């Protein structure tokens, strides 16, 4: 079965690591961090890895139940919540995943909305349940962030109106802050089972192996609750590529596919890239920053090549 | 002739095309009195997006634009006038043959979400809970402007890039006018909506619409509101990619349990992009979690579906 990519322009793609549209293609050859994100990880023959799942609505989302309000040193009102799988089934800690699928894969203060729909209904209200929602922050670097153990903590500005023992949903929206004290680092993984524990079942790190090459990212800018900053999240492949590769499950015929970024209105190749078996792109570029390219552009599979293939410089 | 196909995705791998939600259940309601003419999640079987439908899951019920003025509510809350652009930031051209900017909500209600702003050497930011009343006389996205309200009283900046991220509904009480089949007046109350995706309905006796249903969060109050889409967003995205020619007006599809290979039920998938089934009851369809629709063959309007 022939390998293919979807025909989607950048303006038709979304981030696989946070629910955002793709804004720009991006390189950073001088990146010092090990790149080992866990969302947006899929092999070219369609094997999801890390914490990756198919739903755009599942990325950095949680489902579970608040247990009780808890004490915490930091500002705000804090709440412990057990987490289940996104489909509501109990998360089985013995499953070979780093954490429940969809769990955030970076250090930071993730800002969003906690909402609740009570289990118990009221006869006088037409047998309908009570609801509430509030802004919330999940600090993924916190010792209380233990999604692999089945529970996490979130903070609210709201001081009281969060109910114990009721079905709870976290909808991600952005970051609370990127001040130094908020520990945003998109390449630093959470400790999924808590401080001092080793993460397990990780999707592997990715890196260029060929001289002059660097990773190519699909970049999205992420909203902020407050403060200064223009934070970005870089994914290895957009969510639609994850979904496509999973559907197709085309056999990988080598370790590296040659792909061309094409302007369809002209049919011309803007640049070429290597699409690696483990699901990431490299290009021959020696600068950092956005790739400035016509809006109609998209990647097209050209051929399977090998480790010795030399890319045309961008 | 390129063979027609549907993606192989279970219900638990699908999302709603009318609000950013996972699909929870398949659902029927034969006694529905309303005309069903939603504008998001509309796509013909040969891949033509219609209504306000666009491809991004992040675009559904989202807005992009800039705040122009603050107006205080007579009672409580603060309202903000927002000019809206296309989701890609280009100016919305009201003369384009669309009902409203693509992604615009397609129902009456108080849509709850978050407004965020990143100012035009690091930029200042703010975000707040916000509500967009799509039934409001000030909801005129086809004219390039809408209004949203905040509990926040002051900290929303004018002339700065603004994003609305939808989250759920503010309320479904009597005063909140939630009706998933009532279209907004995209240009205001005395103006006719234009360029709409057509209404959908069974045409054969004993049939009813089959919906992909999602439950939508609430900011407060009582309720268990749901949003029903005609096809999930992944089907829209698939049909658009494939652009397979439609060989009749109606495709026969089978809902299959792959683990047994057995057909659980069959359905008509109509050219304009919606399903009907032979069912005479309302409520969820109880089906194994591994189930998904598979194209069987092209049939016609007179085909008799096996009763569910
Ligand atoms: C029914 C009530 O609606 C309000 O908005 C909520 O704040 C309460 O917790 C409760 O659910």
């Amino acid at each position: 079965k022939p390998f293919t990519l979807p025909i989607l322009t950048l303006g038709e793609l979304t981030n696989s690591r946070f629910p955002l549209p793709i804004d720009v293609l991006y390189t950073n050859p001088n990146e010092s961090a090990i790149v080992q994100c866990q969302n947006g990880r899929c092999t070219l023959d369609g094997e999801l890895q890390g914490t990756t799942q198919l739903l755009p609505t599942g990325i950095c989302a949680f489902r579970g139940k608040v247990t009780q309000q808890v004490q915490d040193e930091h500002r705000g009102t804090h709440w412990n919540m057990t987490v289940t799988n996104l489909n509501g089934t109990p998360f089985d800690p013995t499953e070979d995943v780093p954490a429940p699928l969809g769990t955030p894969d970076f250090s930071g203060q993730i800002y969003g909305v906690i909402s609740q729909r009570n289990t118990n209904t009221v006869p006088g209200e037409g047998n309908l349940p009570a609801n509430r929602a509030h802004e919330a922050v999940i600090a993924t670097y916190s010792p209380k962030f233990t999604p692999k153990l089945g529970n996490i903590q979130f903070s609210t500005w709201e001081t009281q109106d969060v109910s114990s023992g009721q079905p709870t949903k976290f909808t991600p929206v952005g970051l609370a802050s990127v001040d130094a004290n908020s520990h945003f680092d998109q390449w630093t993984l959470p400790s999924y089972s808590g401080a001092l524990t080793l993460n397990m079942n990780l999707a592997p790190s990715v890196a260029p192996v060929f001289p002059g090459e660097c990773l190519l990212f699909f970049r999205s800018f992420i909203p902020l609750k407050g403060g200064y900053g223009n934070p970005a999240i870089d994914c290895l492949m957009p969510q639609e590529w994850v979904q496509h590769l999973y559907q197709e499950s085309a056999p990988s015929l080598s370790d590296v596919a040659l792909v061309r970024y094409v302007n369809p209105e002209t049919g011309r190749t803007l640049f070429e890239a290597k699409l690696h078996r483990n699901g990431f792109l490299t290009v021959a570029r020696n600068s950092a920053g956005p790739v400035v390219a016509p809006t109609n552009g998209y990647f097209r599979f050209d051929s399977w090549v090998n480790q010795f293939y030399t890319l045309a410089p961008m």
